């Protein structure tokens, strides 16, 4: 029974009119993650995710499990192919909460639109399910692969969530949530917008022009992280940071149904005194979050113990994560766990990638720069860091690195100004 702030109000006000769609969107530190509990505690629902890690940490469903949904593009004109339980448990379904929803490729969308009139026997936009989605807009959709693009060019205008061809036929409110529960300063915030928007004067333009630093970017024992784009440059970091000395692994215990590509831990933790490590979940009570850095001090059978840079010394338990599907019973929908995983909360830190860095901030952070960065790519990596002075890069900002992804200022500038809704207007 959180006190919601105005802007979670305006939320739960629009969607007791059950025709009202709604995204929420925000970024790093806005509460979404609490907000989106309070909302299913506050009709059926069904919370669902493009991903099995995010259906995991939403408490939901995969998409694709839910709705049966073949993986790979699909067009509108390609024919789709449901047990009892499901059809029943679908139309049982009041309302669809889709966390991560700027990770859903647009036809994704429209297949479950196509599902559920199916299910419904109606020609209604998602067979008149209530839809809300929860994300962050500048939150960068996965690339889109070759068998992706040369097939869906000729039905889609854009390759973001909201190109969806159902938004052309129904619309939803969007509502950022825009107070962060974190210490911000308003020349970062002005500056970080800028460059978002790629409306920069001398004043970004001279902070870009001073970000490297060849000494704490080419160090590892200094508490800064090392944010990179690729999966394969965090894994040599940490492996060659952790080395083969004293090294001590922990294995992951899985119980019963739970698809490794949906774990959202280690599945073989290995350690040493001195390894640096970030906490993957919120504890409350212990004192920590996710995100949080510190340095292994011991290591025993059942406990790790880790000082974390705030000081504190923490004694980190294992952690158990539920995976769960929805049934029926009655009429109504509840949700049973299917299985569990259990490992320490703790993954080596001393490099992330972007992806795994989503809706995460750190107090210092080296920006491994590439002339890959794809459009808004710059913009993510500096919004990582939570002050100005608190990144440095590993090479020079470059012009093209600043190219924003327009498709997306665009969305916002319409909904900011043209009345905070897309698509159509019931």
């Amino acid at each position: 029974d959180m006190i919601l702030t105005e802007e979670m109000q305006k939320i739960m006000n629009l969607i007791q009119d059950d025709e009202n769609n709604v995204f929420v969107t925000g970024k790093a530190g806005s509460g979404k993650t609490t907000f989106l509990k309070y909302l299913i505690e506050k009709k059926n629902c069904i919370v669902a995710a493009p991903t099995g890690i995010a259906a995991i940490n939403a408490g939901g469903v995969t998409l694709h499990s839910l709705f049966g949904i073949p993986f790979g593009p699909i067009t509108p004109y390609d024919r789709l192919e449901f047990s009892e339980y499901k059809v029943e448990l679908l139309l049982k379904m009041e309302l669809l909460i889709i966390d991560e929803i700027s990770m859903v490729r647009p036809d994704i969308l429209d297949t479950i639109d196509r599902k559920l009139r199916w299910v419904y026997e109606s020609d209604e936009p998602f067979g008149g399910v209530q839809v809300v989605m929860f994300g962050d807009l500048f939150q960068l959709p996965p690339v889109t692969k070759k068998q992706e693009r040369e097939i869906l060019s000729d039905f889609y205008d854009g390759f973001f969530f909201f190109n969806a061809l159902v938004f052309k036929r129904t619309g939803f409110h969007i509502v950022e949530l825009t107070k962060i529960f974190r210490q911000t300063e308003p020349e970062f915030i002005n500056v970080l917008n800028n460059i978002r928007n790629y409306q920069v004067t001398s004043d970004e333009l001279d902070l870009l022009s001073e970000l490297k630093d060849r000494k704490i970017s080419s160090s590892y024992d200094n508490e800064y992280i090392h944010i990179c784009t690729h999966k394969a440059d965090v894994e040599k970091i940490n492996a060659d940071k952790l080395g083969e000395q004293e090294i001590r692994n922990y294995d992951i215990v899985i119980k019963d149904k739970f698809p490794e590509s949906s774990i959202p831990c280690d599945l073989h933790l290995k350690l040493r005194v001195g390894a640096r490590v970030m906490s993957l979940v919120n504890d409350s009570l212990k004192g920590y979050y996710n995100g949080m850095l510190g340095i292994v001090t011991a290591l025993e059978d059942n406990v790790i113990t880790v000082r974390m840079d705030n000081g504190r010394t923490i004694k980190f338990e294992r952690y158990t994560w539920s995976n769960t599907q929805y049934t029926l019973k009655d009429n109504e929908i509840v949700k049973e766990e299917i299985g569990s995983c259990t490992q320490f909360p703790l993954t080596l830190a001393w490099a992330i990638t972007i992806h795994k860095s989503q809706g995460l901030t750190f107090d210092k952070i080296i920006i491994h720069v590439s002339h890959t960065f794809c459009p808004g790519q710059l913009y993510v990596a500096l919004s990582r860091c939570r002050t100005l002075e608190g990144i440095v890069s590993d090479a020079f900002i470059t012009k093209q690195m600043i190219i924003p992804e327009y498709a997306l200022i665009d969305f916002e500038r319409a909904y900011k100004s043209e009345g905070n809704y897309y698509g159509k207007r019931l």
